[PDB]
């Protein structure tokens, strides 16, 4: 159906800001929802926003999202950067065939 | 609104099988369908099963998804193990407010 294409790492040093951004290969990015995971190594994938831009409850507004229709994608970005914030994150929507789409994951490391 | 528990761990030899447990701790299990995932060190989650029990185009009918009461429960169940089912495995649901919740995950190692 479609892929969401990310870049494999991206770092950063303390307190700076990061992007991460989530392209989908076809179909329009705005005709199904984007959730953004983040996952530490050993743990399962923790929701830090979904329906493009929500935060879920607990997650602080260091970590927002956004969607660019005219390039097709979606991005997650973190400001003020911590070193708890090292982990991969990844992207999601769905199909409308309606079934799930993970992208490839990004590799955040805080130098 | 609810959590999905998993043993955090399962082993077994080649050629055998295994089963990896979810139990949904509030609500029906049978309410909203469950999703597998595998996931290789470095990798991005790849569906095993979606719908309770179908397979993916491509994922060997060794895989298979079965759901129970009177335990409030689904199961993943591998036969015929392979040195390259090595892996995290993680269910996954939705709550009605729809959102996802994730299983905490099962590393499985081939003995």
């Amino acid at each position: 159906n479609f892929m969401l294409t990310q870049p494999p790492s991206v770092s950063e040093s303390p307190g700076k800001t990061v992007t991460i951004s989530c392209t989908r290969s076809s179909g329009s990015i705005a005709s199904n929802y984007v959730q953004w995971y983040q996952q530490r190594p050993g743990s399962s994938p923790t929701t830090v926003i979904y329906e493009d831009n929500q935060r879920p409850s607990g997650v602080p507004d260091r970590f927002s999202g956004s969607i660019d229709s005219s390039s097709n994608s979606a991005s997650l970005t973190i400001s003020g950067l911590k070193t708890e914030d090292e982990a991969d994150y990844y992207c999601q929507s769905y199909d409308s065939s309606n079934h799930v789409v993970f992208g490839g994951g990004t590799k955040l490391t805080v130098l």
